[PDB]
């Protein structure tokens, strides 16, 4: 393996705008929820990271943040009650909220860069975009990739035109990371080495 053994513990979070979107079906959106882990776990295997789902939690009731048109507030408001909240249920490393807000400008998904396992920080959200599993779990996967210290592919450091961290998304996309995301990962590793994702479950 390129990589070291790393282990992220995920919490992820469904809105109530998602639940109503999937007839308020539980069983139905934890299927839908595992099944986009699976796919997340898949595209982490070259990275040597073992993803798991630590934690779901299903809005059933109503929203407990203001879910709002933009993500990176949104994505802040999401920070804090994790923090106050989510935490003190079970621990975790890294949070996602999925959402069927239509996020502005075509947005779907948005984190902050290099801040896994801070208490804050180490979360995403992320619209659930498409009725293909698939390509919201690549957009999940996307979003954690920046959480890793991932910024943007860039044509003149590697040749990947759709891996998972091109600027936008589009049908042609790939469930690799390209090159640039393993650099950037690999200084990730080398300069920041947060301590929570060296800790298996």
């Amino acid at each position: 393996q390129r990589f070291p053994q790393r282990y992220i513990e995920l919490a992820i979070v469904v809105d109530h705008g998602m639940y109503t979107k999937y007839s308020s079906n539980f069983k139905k959106i934890r299927k839908r929820v595992h099944q986009m882990v699976s796919n997340i776990n898949e595209m982490c295997r070259p990275l040597n990271i073992a993803i798991t789902l630590a934690l779901l939690d299903v809005w059933s009731e109503k929203d407990f943040i203001t879910v709002q048109a933009d993500a990176p507030t949104t994505a802040g408001l999401f920070g804090d009650w994790r923090e106050r909240v989510l935490l003190k249920k079970k621990n975790h490393d890294h949070a996602q909220l999925l959402t069927d807000t239509n996020f502005a400008r075509n947005t779907i998904g948005w984190a902050y860069v290099g801040r896994m396992c801070d208490e804050k920080y180490s979360v995403a959200v992320v619209k659930d975009h498409s009725s293909k599993v698939f390509m919201v779990a690549v957009t999940m996967t996307h979003e954690l990739g920046h959480n890793l210290g991932m910024e943007h592919d860039d044509k003149d450091k590697c040749k990947c035109d759709t891996c998972i961290m091109s600027a936008v998304i589009s049908d042609k996309q790939s469930k690799l990371f390209s090159d640039c995301s393993k650099d950037y990962y690999q200084t990730f590793l080398t300069n920041d080495n947060p301590q929570c994702i060296l800790n298996a479950p």
